[PDB]
């Protein structure tokens, strides 16, 4: 189950490099 912040778009997010995806997902996991 993936949860994108209320200010992050899924099409503009997946367009980001993986290293950026993991760091952003790891931050989403810390907050939830």
């Amino acid at each position: 189950k993936i949860t994108f912040p209320s200010d992050i778009d899924p099409q503009v997010f997946y367009e980001l490099p993986e290293a950026v995806q993991k760091e952003l997902l790891a931050e989403w996991k810390r907050t939830g």
